[PDB]
């Protein structure tokens, strides 16, 4: 019996499934996949990536900023919610192809650094090209690029390194607070007595209250599923958003149903 | 005129000062200088070393490790209380000419990689030998070697990385829980409103009480003074010892004083 | 259209088939799989490896140590032929298991540091976990382990820091030199205009000349297939092995055929 | 007696004596101190910089930049002679405070990351702010920037990645080859037997053969004096400039006599 071969992280189509620049304000867009988000924020000193989605999403993520009039040198920056591989999966690729850097709290750096190897609950199982990032971001920290003020506003427990990015946009004259907040969920972690991450229950705890309190006119999340966003819908595609109040309280209710699994399993 | 030449990080003769190993509990030596903590606790199964105070000090730390029946090899694992070029100077070297790896928080790995370069508050004015970390910890986890369980305490605000490393030894048939917390102090540091450290106040006020309720029969901490050890007063070194109770009034009574001088100033 | 999922770097099952540790000297054994070559060399000092193979092969390899005497702590070294999938694959886990540190020429650590990512002629398409090297080695450079002396020589070509490790083991009270060559294929590589390579056949040629100059009283290769070894075969596993002199000799025949094929394609 | 203080790398005053951008040819241009040559190359599609000097001179250079029309987002690129500290010293502080990324090779990216610390010959004397390249360079490759196509030519030896970069321009209508050639000193270093460097001595023979070949209307250095540049000399500066072999062959004299007093010594 040989040793089993390398499995590959496969996703459901809908995650890979390219789509067109969808607006979220005046300067926001969402250019990933269907199910992936990857938010482009153009400014005229140079435009910002929040995410990239899967590795095999660079090309995509390339055509879009060029149908939005971005070019390789026009990125100035990539920013991340969490670094594994359905997120950060294209980042060192698109750092060797735009002018982008990468700017990351030190947790996410360290995941970045490893391609999400000896990740605290999937181990090698989902990897991707390792990066460096440029920048080292403290919470609460802000980085403006053409005067888009872009908030970190740690939020760990699904990694240590989870970030929820703010910024303020606008739309029809007003302004909009964007809140994009990572994910909440916890999937196979074992959650109590977890030698890998031994706070990791308070540190959701924390997350939940953090999220509640974004300023959130708007509320995207790395799966557009988790916030009711619904990629595919056209003029329509926000209107089932959750708030921020309610993505947090539904993330609570599930990790509390998750934990008394654990204790009965 | 010239632009100034570098200037070297000089500190008082004392922390230069070589001593002879000085033994706290059954297990546990400091083994750096009259005036700088580096602990070596030995095993059964190897030596774990705790700080490693300034880059010259590497050829000595090794004598006294020779002193004790350590060889090269059998020290296995660097720990640190935080990465600045006083405490984590030699561990580049020490990593060269010994088996050690070292074990860090997220925080402390990336200030040890840029060699404390690009400092919240220093810059680039106090650096060392960059070195990478083996092992990423995450609060509250446990390394054992050889029987030792060493638990990590994040105690964030000297620096994001700052942690409190405790241990049980034993001395005349008991037990002895030992503490080595980290520094608690804030030199010349901006402590409001600062940019690179948003939450600063916060952190410091989180590791005061961390520091408080710490288990500590023994207090060390990395500049012995503030622990009011005397490592040149042999027997009666650690007489005049603080608690870790103690230890934190004093640093938050300090803290306190000087975030009113810096309102004033 | 989804885009295409990831596709795992999957091998032939022999690549992947445990085998017991076959004995090439005194010192030396062949730990690895039916098909892919990982060296077990045990001294009074501790222990080297020189590859790994496969990212899965971690636990078979530590399964092998423990056979001949070798725990964990005993693993002090290891040595690369190149920084592929295949032969570097487990690096990163043993590091975290063993001991073990890292030597490595800088073309090697590069890529070792980066999974294999942006390969010169695999691109992203043959990736693995991510390791650092402890060691920078320079050509012809000496590493000694309880006095076993391993030489580097460089020769590279299927990787840029591909390496040929030399050292003198004993069989029936005689001194063997053995050789562990490094791979010279090239598959599916551009050779000619290679704007990422562009001394490659250069480079080529240098390194057949030194293989064939290599002391080589035993070759050993990555692919045991190369040169000429069945590990498979027991007493006779080596029996039909080539020497350096025909290894190298075989290889820029197939080059040139590559060369010329490659003109008319 | 206490253990030395740290001893900062210091220089003569000239090396960090300010000027004013003065002109090589049509879109280069020297703007680093009266003698460290830090050279900015400026094209439609953003600028270039061939070192940065010691690393105090990083506001400076960002200041003639500026003179230049250059801001930080329009440093595309960073490109090393060698990563010591009077040529890379700054490089790490200028991608902090520009768009620019480093390309090298994987000998100077591996010194560049660990700031120049364990040095083959300087040991850790010599130290600067560690830095990350972004893109890893093959010795003949080339990099085209806004239409100036630079080509690295590796000349190892002073540093095993010791490169010479070249590149045309124009001057009164016609092309100007430019070759900015590393040094081909070894100061202080043990040349015969060097357990750290065994090739050495054939190391720098090929360089010294390299640098006579390159396309060279017009010879740079690192230190200027070493191709006799007077960059406070204004427009007779590069009169007395030597040529790519005379410089070469001027090198390869004091290698002679300097192998054969470490002989005699
Ligand atoms: C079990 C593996 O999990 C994953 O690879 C991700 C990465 S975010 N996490 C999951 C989750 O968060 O529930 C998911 C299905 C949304 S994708
Ligand atoms: C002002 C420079 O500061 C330092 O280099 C250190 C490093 S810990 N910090 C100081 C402090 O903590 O007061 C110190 C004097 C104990 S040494
Ligand atoms: C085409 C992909 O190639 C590879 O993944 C390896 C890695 S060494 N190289 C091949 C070779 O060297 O011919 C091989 C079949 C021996 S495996
Ligand atoms: C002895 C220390 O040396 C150096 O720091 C440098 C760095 S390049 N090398 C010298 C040389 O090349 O002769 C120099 C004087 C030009 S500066
Ligand atoms: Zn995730
Ligand atoms: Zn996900
Ligand atoms: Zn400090
Ligand atoms: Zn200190
Ligand atoms: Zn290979
Ligand atoms: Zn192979
Ligand atoms: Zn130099
Ligand atoms: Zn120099």
């Amino acid at each position: 019996v040989p040793l089993p071969q390398l499995r590959a992280y496969t996703v459901d189509a809908s995650w890979l499934q390219p789509m067109a620049p969808l607006q979220i304000a005046d300067h926001t867009w969402q250019i990933g996949t269907e199910d992936l988000t990857a938010l482009l924020v153009q400014t005229p000193d140079g435009a910002v990536l929040l995410d990239g989605g899967m590795p095999q999403m660079a090309s995509h993520l390339l055509d879009n900023m060029k149908a939005r009039g971005v070019t390789p040198r026009d990125l100035r920056l990539i920013l991340l919610s969490h670094a594994h591989a359905d997120h950060a999966g294209p980042v060192a690729e698109l750092k060797r192809r735009t002018g982008a850097k990468v700017a990351a709290n030190a947790e996410s750096a360290v995941l970045l650094a490893r391609g999400g190897s000896d990740d605290l609950h999937f181990g090698d199982g989902i990897t991707y090209p390792p990066a460096n990032a440029d920048r080292i971001v403290m919470d609460g920290e802000v980085i403006t690029v053409g005067g888009i003020v872009f908030t970190a506003h740690f939020m760990a427990g699904h990694t240590p390194g989870s970030t929820a990015w703010t910024w303020t946009d606008t739309r029809n004259g007003k302004p909009v607070r964007i809140a994009y907040a990572d994910s909440l969920s916890a999937p196979g972690y074992q959650l109590q007595g977890n030698p890998r991450y031994p706070h990791l229950i308070e540190d959701y705890r924390r997350s939940f209250a953090t999220v509640r309190a974004l300023p959130c006119d708007v509320l995207l999340t790395p799966h557009p599923g988790a916030s009711n966003w619904d990629y595919a819908a056209g003029a329509r595609a926000g209107a089932k958003a959750l708030t921020c109040k309610a993505y947090a309280d539904a993330a609570e209710q599930k990790f509390d149903g998750q934990l008394a699994k654990e204790t009965a399993g």
